[PDB]
């Protein structure tokens, strides 16, 4: 129902914005991918971004499959939860990390305490509020 834009802290200061309709999967991110020719992010290639609400840092890498006009043009990559991300993960040797188990519940050290054990849909709603309260929610748009 909604598109969320989140700001992830960038190594050395500043932020990089990512858009997603699956905020609960942010904790499984393994990279942020950008098109190599995208002027907005080229200088960030090789630096790292911190996953909101965690102490996990992931690579900002380049991949030609990224569409500069989709979202912010910076794509969070979660190989375990999306088939397109899985293909990017294979090209870059990313390790799939799942934060949603087979029963549909959130699980994992990377998942914030308040979200563990919740079913995916309830976690999606709560994750948005945790991001909002922590200062990571840049914007929310309705479909």
């Amino acid at each position: 129902g909604k598109l969320y834009t989140l700001r992830y802290e960038v190594e050395g200061g500043g932020f990089i914005e990512i858009a997603t309709v699956r905020p609960e999967t942010v904790f499984a991110d393994q990279a942020i991918a950008v098109h190599p020719e995208d002027e907005r992010y080229r200088h960030l290639l090789g630096k790292r971004a911190r996953i909101p609400l965690t102490e996990v840092w992931i690579p900002i890498l380049a991949d030609p499959a990224v569409e500069k006009d989709f979202g912010t043009g910076a794509l969070k990559v979660t190989p375990a939860h999306d088939p397109l991300d899985y293909e990017i993960g294979e090209r870059h040797g990313l390790k799939p990390v799942s934060v949603i188990n087979l029963e549909g519940r959130m699980e994992g050290e990377r998942v914030p305490e308040a979200l563990r054990g919740l079913d995916r849909f309830e976690a999606r709603r709560k994750a948005v509020e945790l991001f909002r309260e922590a200062g990571h929610l840049v914007k929310e748009e309705d479909y």
